[PDB]
């Protein structure tokens, strides 16, 4: 979708913590950057944002760099306890370490991208991830967006539902990631639980949730997902949050066209927060 000729590079960025090189699609355009995180079925060739949207073209000459890490199927962009126990994964996912230490160090030294003052933007799987990244690394991420995110992953049925989704997407094991649902890692990585961090740090947060996919069990799931997002909004407000944008248009969909529309819509917001 992005027109050809844009200054998009394909970088090999070593991850010491994962023992392998991570491919990163990169468009330079300023010291502060938008980190575009992929969904549950993240591929190893291209980030879903580049496959499905004109994101690079839309942010060309925005005054912001654009970073699209490639890979991490079912990873939740988190640091796992162990290699996924069932599908033969022969290393441990350490994607939080990659995104908060290894990759920004690489981009600082080699490109001049600032490790501080950036935006994390995620969808589906990574909507919660973006918020968690800002919750724990507020200097790196004064801005976070969650598009159709799952924002109370530790609560009720959600750890089991997440486990089911991860198994469907490449046979990954949620127990290898954050342990049993009683493990402290589930609450650590739950955006709802970490709302006080988002408030204390005055993070700019952009939260979108659609009402369905363009295409009954799915209808129940989507209603539950919207309700979790609305509860997140309500809890954020109750805990003193004052720096959020909450987009719940009834005709909004869970689709790459609407997630792209949100990415374009938030551009001015990110520019104002990161570049003043």
């Amino acid at each position: 979708f992005s027109r050809p000729g844009l200054p998009v590079e394909y970088l090999q960025v070593p991850s010491a913590s994962m023992g392998r090189d991570i491919k990163v699609q990169f468009q330079g355009g300023g010291p502060h950057a938008v980190y575009l995180l992929d969904g549950l079925r993240a591929q190893d060739d291209y980030n879903g944002w580049d496959i499905n949207t004109p994101a690079f073209e839309e942010y060309y000459q925005s005054g912001l760099s654009v970073i699209m890490p490639v890979g991490g199927q079912s990873s939740f962009y988190t640091d796992w306890y162990q290699p996924s126990q069932s599908n033969g994964q022969n290393y441990t996912y350490k994607w939080e370490t990659f995104l908060t230490r290894e990759m920004p160090a690489w981009l600082q030294a080699n490109k001049g991208v600032s490790p501080t003052g950036n935006a994390a933007v995620g969808l589906s799987m990574s909507g919660g991830s973006a918020l968690i990244l800002a919750a724990y690394y507020p200097q790196q991420f004064p801005y976070a967006a969650s598009l159709s995110g799952f924002l109370n992953p530790s609560e009720g049925w959600w750890p089991t539902l997440i486990g089911l989704a991860m198994n469907d997407s490449g046979g990954y094991n949620a127990n290898s990631m954050w342990g049993p649902s009683s493990d402290p890692a589930w609450k650590r990585n739950d955006p709802m639980v970490q709302i006080p961090r988002l408030v204390a740090n005055n993070t700019r947060i952009w939260v979108y949730c659609g009402n369905g996919t363009p295409s009954i069990p799915a209808k129940f799931l989507e209603g539950l997902t919207l309700r979790t997002n609305q509860t997140f909004r309500d809890t954020y407000a109750a805990d003193g949050g004052r720096n959020g944008v909450f987009n719940f248009p009834p005709n909004g969909t869970h689709s790459w066209p609407y997630w792209n529309e949100q990415l374009v819509a938030m551009k001015a917001d990110i520019q104002h927060v990161l570049n003043g």
